[PDB]
């Protein structure tokens, strides 16, 4: 099976450089939107992430084209996915809106140019200061996640004499037990009284209901079933309360392919295979909404799908070693070829914490057979800081000729990879480079400096 | 039985405030070294960590007393555990040395006042710039982790005309994990002789001894005994073969800390939140093996977790609450779940999520009240997985039924691997840090990240 696994992985490698809209090859090197990534990693210090504005645009087009059957669709990028200002700017320039998950995310979205009417603010803990900031900035939506929080929305909107526009988050029990496993939202049974309360509030304007199914969802059925619950309650409440809702917000969760050989993958057992497309998500949602109204606005909150495929992590092979296991008589049992790169799980956190797979290739030797089994380690002083989600078990494939100094690329590294970095071991969080629409590159986030990292501390100087 | 679990947890609670060397009660509140933690969390915004210099001192005393049978012991705090400058200063002033795990860790140790001869620099990826910085600063030890890295140490020490003092890291294959497959660090035992012979010939590299590090939160003494014996046996053999006398042996870290205290109810080999050994057991195993070789040689140890783990509390305010109910198909209640939301989630206390780490949780504002209600404890991140899964019983915690929004929740034993592992996910800031000094007074030693801090790393058009 290993030889066939090796054959299959090299077929995937060839597809990257001859059949992928993002990539080419030049001088033996992987190129991204025409940019030679080996050369790029000689210009900027590794490790760093490189984002593609062209690919973000293609992803947004996929999402928007998926919703062509429903004209009144509004798309809010879930900025917890990635909020580097230059990424947010590319997303704003590509024509969609923004969902924010904290006061500082709201502020960043406003500062990069999203208008208040292009921002949704969601959360389970929206303290009075957070709500005051959001209400004062006339956000399109602030979700209502609990009755406790709603009391603060009422009080603060009254204090500011400013209308707060809200959607009530309802998390349906769609059979694993919503009460035990879903911290967010209200129960369906609480929706009516919550909406009745809001109608009576002078400065709180009820716009619709909200749900969010989850992340990297491998089937369309959960979106259909959950949307139907919220549509049925929306229809019922319009009748009971004598109102017409502005909108329904169905959240995010469109998956991204992290493994591409779907013929060999089962998305229900390995959700690195994308089980559905944006079109499947849209078909499920739109079909359920149109059983109630065709004119109502549908709000969607895609995160991962906007940026996931649109970045690469570039990391230099910085050390190598061979480790050999010997039996008790001194005979070799096996050899392990370790390659150390300058990025570990403080840089690429989900590879460790969420068992996330990313394709790994030698970008400096992209046209060479990846014919050697290796283990790939990071630089942290932690026995667990190596990449466990290999091609076969914990083993990766690289050219046997791989050399210290080569650039390794992790593909599909654009979602949930920047804000989740740490300064563990006082290794810096990475710089970030952007490829713009013209194929030109610029730095959009600096690498943390020494002074950056000590300046939060308060201590007598030396 | 849940009643017995509740009774046991409340016995543990009473032992915190009437038995534990760290804690007391006043005005119904948990006190740490006499500091009322409810009051403290009204002076500083939550969430934040509070460290105890007294408890750091007690932990260091435990470690050093454990080594009483071997006078020439040098203790290096593994600063990857916590490198806030004021914490490092407390450890420096307690009289021990520092182990560093990156160039910037070396620099901050020097800056806070550790001399070069008090610093060990360890790593698997020590780039030429890292090595030049370390060698220029006359560090007590730079470990040798690979043959590749050793070539840089030789070349750079020659260029600087400064002696690099080294210990060769050897990771034994001790049957338990397979070292070649699961241990990225160190050289094989079989490589130690030639590596040492080559160092002896280098003009500006000085061989001091061998190094190993077993692991973290180790619940048995046998791993230390077996691994130390391998390194002692090879040390003795190399002294004979090469005609040298080693300065030292470095046996690393891994002394566990109790995260659950009711040892009568635990199996440390199945649940390593129970500490399976004490510092005395660690020292007994190490010293016994070293003294079969030499009683005069220096033993270097690298404790991390044990120095600071018990010495901090995370204080976080209950900031929201809700009740979720599962209803049967007749609308009758199947069960209720009481959710309490605190202002810290796994971006603040990462190991609670990523390493399934248990920390005792109490209501510091109601510390003398029976913790008599089962609750689920959630953080503030917009992520369904951001709740604390490592409960008292399954995913459930115990708090007083009188718990109210505004109460302060404490997580105990929050001093190891809790600061540098924080993130800005959702653009929630990394926390402030307070220190209780040995006189019982408090000061801020790290600010909470500001909004400026969220964006100043980014390069964007205004
Ligand atoms: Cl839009
Ligand atoms: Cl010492
Ligand atoms: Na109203
Ligand atoms: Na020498």
């Amino acid at each position: 099976m290993t030889d066939s696994i090796m054959q299959n992985y090299n077929q995937l490698r060839e597809q990257v450089i001859n059949g992928d809209r993002r990539f080419q090859h030049k001088d033996g090197h992987l190129c991204f939107e025409g940019v030679d990534l080996d050369a790029l990693a000689r210009q900027y210090p590794t490790p760093f992430y490189v984002f593609s504005e062209p690919e973000i645009i293609r992803n947004i087009h996929e999402i928007q084209q998926a919703f062509a059957a429903h004209k009144n669709t509004k798309t809010f990028f879930a900025s917890k996915t990635c909020s580097v200002m230059g990424v947010l700017k590319a997303i704003r320039d590509a024509g969609i809106c923004a969902e924010a998950n904290s006061q500082y995310e709201v502020r960043k979205c406003l500062e990069i140019g999203f208008r208040g009417d292009q921002i949704v603010f969601n959360g389970v803990v929206k303290k009075p200061a957070d709500l005051e900031y959001a209400i004062a900035n006339d956000l399109y939506l602030i979700n209502v996640d609990s009755l406790y929080e709603l009391e603060h929305i009422d009080a603060i909107s009254r204090k500011l004499k400013k209308v707060a526009n809200v959607c009530v988050r309802v998390e349906p029990n769609v059979p694993l037990v919503t009460a035990f496993h879903a911290k967010s939202g209200l129960d369906l049974e609480q929706a009516e009284e919550t909406c009745r309360r809001i109608l009576a509030m002078p400065y709180v304007h009820l716009r619709g209901l909200h749900m969010h199914v989850g992340d990297q969802v491998p089937e369309s059925e959960p979106f259909a079933k959950a949307t139907k619950v919220l549509v049925d309650e929306s229809r019922r409440l319009e009748e009971v309360l004598g109102i017409k809702f502005d909108l329904i917000n169905v959240g995010g969760g469109i998956p991204v392919p992290y493994k591409y050989d779907d013929e060999n993958g089962d998305p229900l057992k390995d959700n690195m295979y994308a089980g559905i497309t944006a079109q499947d998500f849209a078909d499920a949602v739109i079909r359920e909404v149109h059983k109630w109204r065709t004119d109502v606005e549908i709000c969607i909150e895609p995160g991962r799908k906007v940026t996931g495929s649109a970045a690469v992590l570039l990391t230099e092979v910085s050390c190598e070693k061979r480790k050999t296991n010997y039996d008790l008589n001194g005979n070799v049992e096996c050899h392990v070829e370790w390659k150390f790169v300058d990025a570990g799980y403080s840089v690429l956190s989900d590879s460790q914490h969420f068992d996330w797979f990313f394709y790994v290739y030698n970008a400096s030797r992209m046209t060479a057979a990846h014919d050697a089994w290796i283990k790939l380690a990071g630089p942290l002083c932690d026995g667990g800081d190596y990449f466990h989600m290999g091609v076969k078990g914990e083993e990766f494939l690289l050219p046997k000729e791989t050399h210290v100094g080569d650039i390794v690329a992790f593909l599909d590294a654009g979602a949930y990879t920047i804000e989740s970095q740490t300064v563990f071991n006082n290794r810096p969080r990475t710089g970030v480079v952007m490829i713009d629409k013209n194929g030109d590159t610029r730095l959009i986030r600096r690498e943390d400096s020494y002074e950056d990292m000590v300046k939060y501390d308060i201590y007598l100087a030396a």
